[PDB]
C-alpha cells in the first residue's frame, strides 16, 4: 500500500500521529498516501524500527540526524522543515564563534582564552566549538569537561560541574542552568561577550542581530573562520564553525518510501499547515509543544535526491561531532587523490607508489561523485574543467593549483571552411557540437554569449540538434551523438562525440559548429590523429568564427577567439589549502617536465606543463573572473545538476 508509518517516542506523539492518520483520511483519495503511527521509547528506538523496516519516517535534530546515518541504520535525509519565510525560508542556522574587534587572536589561538558557552550539551555553544576543539585539548580528554576547564583560562558554561571545575564557571559563579543566570541562553552567551566577561561567545549566525540593533554597535564585533582569519558578523555563511539542520524527517536510505514521505507530508502541508486553520493542525497540538515537528515549522521542503547525510550535515559539523562521538586524535599526511575511470586510477595508482604513499587513491564513478567526496573527506583532490570548479565551489571547495600549457587556453567556434556564409551572428537553426553542457570551452563560454544575444537559455530551440553530453536524452542537442544504448549523449569517453576532439569529430562528420579550444582543430589535423574519422584532414579546410562577425583560419585564434578561458584546476576544502599546494608542487617539481597518459587527457590535461600557485585568486568567484561566473548564473536556469541542486539547497 501507499503507507507511510511515522514513528513516535512518545503517548502525546502517538495520539497526534493518530489524529494526523484519521484526517489525512479525510482529504486524500483511496489511491493517494495514509499515515500508520509506530510508538518507541526514544529517537533512537525510532531510528532501529526504520532501518528494521517496522517504520518509515521521523523528525530528528542535526545530532540524531547524524546517529542516524551510521551504520547499522543507514537513514538519510528526505525533508526539511522550514521557519519563517520562503524567497529566505531558514531551513539551516550556523554555529558561530564572536568575538571583539581588535581581540587580536584567530581560532587557532582559543587556547587560554576566556569562553562564553550557551549551555553545556547544546550545539552551537559546546557540542560543535568542543568538537572542533577536541583534539587541541589537553591530555586526559576524559572526563572532557576537566580537559576543556584545562583550554580556556576561564569560562562560563551553563549546567558544567562548577564543583569539581571551577574555571568553567569563572565568569557565571555557580554555572547556574536557567534564565536566572545572566550568562545562560543564546542572549546569555553573547551577553557575556558583549558586558567584557569574555573574549569569545559561542552563539548562531543570528543572535547578534537578535541582540544589537544598530550596525554600528555590531561593527565593534567579528566572528573566527575555520581558516584562522575573521569577517565581519553579517558573513556568518563563510565563516563558522557549522551548519546545522533544525529539524530533519530521516527515511531508509534503499527502499525508505521517501516520495510517499513527500507526496504525504507535502498535501499534509496544504490542507493542515501553517494558517491554514482547520480543528486539525500539523504545527500544534492540544496534547502538547514541538510534537512530531517544531510547533514553530511553516512547512516542509523536499531533500533533494543528491544528498545523504555527511553532505545534509556538511564538513564543519561531520568533524566537530565525529570528533565529540569517537574521541580520536593522532600523533601533512597523504593526499587522497579522487579518479574517474580504472584508467585514471591505475594512472593514480602507479604516482601513489613512486611517490612514498605521499599521494593515496580513491575513485568514484562520475566527477560529481568525486566532488561529493572531497566536500566530505572521503577524498581531498582533483583537477576540473572550470565549470566543474563553479561547482566544487558552489558546494564549498576551493582551487589551489591551475593546470599551465605556455591567462590560459582559448574558446573557438569551429566551422568547415566551405560554408563561408556562416558567421557568429546568424548560427540559428544550424548544427552545434559541444563538449560537454556546464564544460569551459563547450557550453558556458559560447552559450554564455548566446543567452545575451537571446535573453534564455533554451539552446535546442535556438541550434535545429546537435551533441553536447548531459543533455536530456530526449532533446535535439543529443540527435547527432554516436554512443550506442545506455550510453547515447552521455557526457563520459563511452560517447565518442564526448570532449574537445569528440565535438570536433562531431563536427567533421554531422554538424555546422564545434565549440572548442584553440589547439584542438591541429591537434585532431593532418595525421596528428590517425584514426579513420582524423587521418585524412587538412587544418586548411577549417575557419573559426570570431566575434565582429567575421572569419579566420585556425592557426589565427588570436584574433579569432569567442573569450580567453579559465584554465583547468586542481580543488580541494580549506583545510587542505596548505598541504594540497605542499605536495603536488614537491610532486611535480619531480613529475613535471622531467602528465603523461597510457590512454589520453587522464587525472590532468597532457598539454599541461606545470600546476601554477594562484596567489590571490583562490576562490571560484576570483578564479573563474565576474564575466564567467555571470554567464553561469544565467545558464543554471536551465542546469540538471543533482550535485549542484543539493548544494544551492544549503546555500542559495
Ligand atoms: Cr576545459
Amino acid at each position: 500500500d501507499k503507507t507511510v508509518r511515522w514513528c513516535a517516542v512518545s503517548e502525546h506523539e502517538a495520539t497526534k500521529c493518530q489524529s494526523f492518520r484519521d484526517h489525512m483520511k479525510s482529504v486524500i483519495p483511496s489511491d493517494g498516501p495514509s499515515v500508520a503511527c509506530v510508538k518507541k521509547a526514544s529517537y533512537l528506538d525510532c531510528i532501529r524500527a526504520i532501518a528494521a523496516n517496522e517504520a518509515d519516517a521521523v523528525t530528528l535534530d542535526a545530532g540524531l540526524v547524524y546517529d542516524a546515518y551510521l551504520a547499522p541504520n543507514n537513514l538519510k535525509p528526505v525533508v526539511a522543515e522550514f521557519y519563517g519565510s520562503k524567497e529566505d525560508p531558514q531551513t539551516f542556522y550556523y554555529a558561530v564563534a564572536v568575538v571583539k574587534k581588535d581581540s587580536g587572536f584567530q581560532m587557532n589561538q582559543l587556547r587560554g582564552k576566556k569562553s562564553c558557552h550557551t549551555g553545556l550539551g547544546r550545539s552551537a555553544g559546546w557540542n560543535i566549538p568542543i568538537g572542533l576543539l577536541y583534539c587541541d585539548l589537553p591530555e586526559p580528554r576524559k572526563p572532557l569537561e576537566k580537559a576543556v576547564a584545562n583550554f580556556f583560562s576561564g569560562s562560563c558554561a551553563p549546567c558544567a560541574d562548577g564543583t569539581d571545575f571551577p574555571q568553567l564557571c569563572q565568569l557565571c559563579p555557580g554555572c547556574g542552568c536557567s534564565t536566572l543566570n545572566q550568562y545562560f541562553g543564546y542572549s546569555g552567551a553573547f551577553k557575556c561577550l558583549k558586558d567584557g566577561a569574555g573574549d569569545v561567545a559561542f552563539v548562531k549566525h543570528s543572535t547578534i542581530f537578535e541582540n544589537l540593533a544598530n550596525k554600528a554597535d555590531r561593527d565593534q564585533y567579528e566572528l573566527l573562520c575555520l581558516d584562522n582569519t575573521r569577517k565581519p558578523v553579517d558573513e556568518y555563511k563563510d565563516c563558522h564553525l557549522a551548519q546545522v539542520p533544525s529539524h530533519t524527517v530521516v527515511a531508509r536510505s534503499i527502499g525508505g518510501k521517501e516520495d510517499l514521505i513527500w507526496e504525504l507530508l507535502n498535501q499534509a502541508q496544504e490542507h493542515f499547515g501553517k494558517d491554514k486553520s482547520k480543528e486539525f493542525q500539523l504545527f500544534s497540538s492540544p496534547h502538547g509543544k514541538d510534537l512530531l515537528f517544531k510547533d514553530s515549522a511553516h512547512g516542509f521542503l523536499k531533500v533533494p535526491p543528491r544528498m545523504d547525510a555527511k553532505m545534509y550535515l556538511g564538513y564543519e559539523y561531520v568533524t566537530a561531532i565525529r570528533n565529540l562521538r569517537e574521541g580520536t586524535c593522532p600523533e601533512c599526511k597523504p593526499v587522497k587523490w579522487c579518479a574517474l575511470s580504472h584508467h585514471e586510477r591505475l594512472k593514480c595508482d602507479e604516482w601513489s607508489v613512486n611517490s612514498v604513499g605521499k599521494i593515496e587513491c580513491v575513485s568514484a564513478e562520475t566527477t560529481e561523485d568525486c566532488i561529493a567526496k572531497i566536500m566530505n573527506g572521503e577524498a581531498d583532490a582533483m583537477s576540473l574543467d572550470g565549470g566543474f570548479v563553479y561547482i566544487a565551489g558552489k558546494c564549498g571547495l576551493v582551487p589551489v593549483l591551475a593546470e599551465n600549457y605556455n591567462a590560459g587556453y582559448f574558446a573557438v567556434a569551429v566551422v568547415k571552411k566551405s560554408a563561408s556564409d556562416l558567421t557568429w551572428d546568424n548560427l540559428k537553426g544550424k548544427k552545434s557540437c559541444h563538449t560537454a553542457v556546464g564544460r569551459t570551452a563547450g557550453w558556458n563560454i559560447p552559450m554564455g554569449l548566446l543567452y545575451n544575444k537571446i535573453n534564455h537559455c533554451r539552446f535546442d530551440e535556438f541550434f535545429s540538434e546537435g551533441c553536447a553530453p548531459g543533455s536530456k536524452k530526449d532533446s535535439s542537442l543529443c540527435k547527432l551523438c554516436m554512443g550506442s544504448g545506455l550510453n547515447l549523449c552521455e557526457p563520459n569517453n563511452k560517447e565518442g562525440y564526448y570532449g574537445y576532439t569528440g565535438a570536433f569529430r562531431c563536427l567533421v562528420e554531422k554538424g555546422d559548429v564545434a565549440f572548442v579550444k584553440h589547439q584542438t582543430v591541429p591537434q585532431n589535423t593532418g595525421g596528428k590523429n590517425p584514426d579513420p574519422w582524423a587521418k585524412n584532414l587538412n587544418e586548411k579546410d577549417y575557419e573559426l568564427l570570431c566575434l565582429d562577425g567575421t572569419r579566420k583560419p585556425v592557426e589565427e585564434y588570436a584574433n579569432c577567439h569567442l573569450a580567453r578561458a579559465p584554465n583547468h584546476a586542481v580543488v580541494t576544502r580549506k583545510d587542505k589549502e596548505a598541504c594540497v599546494h605542499k605536495i603536488l608542487r614537491q610532486q611535480q617539481h619531480l613529475f613535471g617536465s622531467n602528465f603523461r597518459s597510457e590512454t589520453k587527457d587522464l587525472l590532468f590535461r597532457d598539454d599541461t606543463v606545470c600546476l601554477a600557485k594562484l596567489h590571490d585568486r583562490n576562490t571560484y568567484e576570483k578564479y573563474l573572473g565576474e564575466e564567467y561566473v555571470k554567464a553561469v548564473g544565467n545558464l543554471r536556469k536551465c542546469s540538471t545538476s543533482s550535485l549542484l541542486e543539493a548544494c544551492t539547497f544549503r546555500r542559495p
